């Protein structure tokens, strides 16, 4: 365990990560950097790792407890890897910005995105810091939005009307539905390790502001949801076959372009489940 | 006698009656009179079939009154301006706005008086900038409280709309000049009542200068719309003679162009205000 080559990618967010085998286990040196890197950069990226499902849930499995997706299809013998196949017949349904899974009390810390198969062209991902986006607001607009608690529904991505395809899959969101009601979160939550303050609401879940009126919650989540748009808070990322993406799920959202079907598009991802988000000034 | 106050709403607008315009009012009358527009924000009296300038004696009571340079003012009185709107001069009040906010000290208030109306339409309301502040969330009221906002003159006069002739179009620059932009509390504490109340308008409100400039878009495009809920309003139609009186300190008002190509005339008295501020 020497020293990962560890390049920015942007001045916010973002960092390409060489010098670390991710198919053989690492080191204890190599696991800290790299889980440290992750804090630091929000989400790293590492080329050439071909790891299989079940050294890829090994990995995830050193940063916590995994979660498993109540919807999503899971590779062969290995519960906690959903897999993302993507294809005329399972069109991609993550082209909005979103933070993963933020319908539970406990959302997941983090993630491990595994690029099995990919499309000629298309297909990237795009993450936008909660951190970065916090920064940009002016002071009047942190002390509004800091205190403030918005609603996650599990239903804002997953409408019922796409999971009537076969009546299993209507089963599967039914039992989805029934084990994640809406729960609410800080709009502004403060790191757990770091400390630093990030928005924490996404347009995939975050269904209202519960601490102002009908009227004030859609102004503030209609120029949330967009200020997080912002091009400085994001890194771009273009897929290779075996990359692989960790991000910090609790200060960051992510989207996937859905400009690649007719062709086929295969994703494997470990989910670490976190703590509850809690804000603290 | 005493006048009859009639609430047209909870929160905003009266009726008065017992009240001749044509003559002094006692004291007693005209403290009754003040304290209804300050209450209400606006107040209506009909048939009050007044002159220019008795129109200029009962608005004098309220203060220093405006002589406006440019509009046509009644007969032989300075202080009443005529606002004659027909096809040759078009109405454009039809957008909710606050009297000159544009300027350091917009006017505290005005009477305006119906002298010839349309068979109908003209229509002119009110919104209530109290009312809509205690509309507001407790967070919504602190993160509104304290900021300011800028009022510009070209927000109401688009430099696009007096560029016709390459001549008279610096006419327009000339009065830009004489009116740059300058600021007003987005929250303002009424002089005398010290009820807090939004103080932006759509007219010249152009963006809210202590937040980021998309804060302040999503906030005044929040702002604009809020104001126009119903529950903050009270809308008069006009009958000849009306006599309208409001309080330009915590209101905007909004005037029906829907009645081209018929004429109508109204006469104004514009009472001097002073400097807007805010004070928890
Ligand atoms: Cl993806
Ligand atoms: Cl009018």
């Amino acid at each position: 365990s020497e020293r990962l080559s560890i390049t920015p990618l942007g001045p916010y967010i973002g960092a390409q990560i060489s010098g670390a085998d991710l198919t053989r286990p690492l080191s204890d040196n190599q696991f800290e950097q790299l889980y440290h890197a992750v804090l630091r950069h929000q989400v790293v990226f590492l080329r050439d790792q071909a790891i299989t499902p079940q050294q890829q849930r090994a990995l995830a499995q050193r940063f916590g407890e995994l979660h498993i997706h109540p919807v999503y299809p899971h590779a062969e013998g290995v519960d906690e890897i959903i897999v993302l196949d993507t294809h005329n017949d399972n069109p991609p349904d993550n082209d909005n910005w979103h933070t993963d899974v933020t319908f539970i009390e406990t959302p997941p810390a983090g993630a491990i995105l595994a690029a099995k198969e990919l499309p000629s062209t298309g297909g990237d991902t795009l993450w936008t810091s909660g951190i970065a986006a916090y920064e940009a607001l002016s002071v009047p607009f942190r002390q509004l939005l800091s205190g403030l608690r918005a609603e996650h529904d599990f239903r804002k991505s997953f409408p019922e009307y796409k999971y009537r395809k076969t009546e299993e899959e209507h089963q599967r969101w039914r039992e989805a539905v029934a084990k994640n009601p809406p729960l609410l979160h800080p709009v502004v939550r403060t790191h757990p390790v770091s400390g630093k303050q990030a928005l924490f609401v996404n347009e995939g879940f975050t269904t209202r502001i519960v601490d102002v009126s009908e009227k004030e919650s859609e102004a503030l989540l209609s120029f949330l949801f967009a200020h997080i748009t912002k091009p400085e808070f994001q890194v771009r990322w273009r897929w290779q076959p075996n990359d692989i993406a960790i991000w910090d799920n609790r200060v960051t959202q992510h989207y996937a372009n859905a400009d690649y079907l007719p062709q086929r598009r295969i994703m494997h991802r470990a989910t670490i489940l976190g703590d509850k988000p809690f804000y603290r000034a």
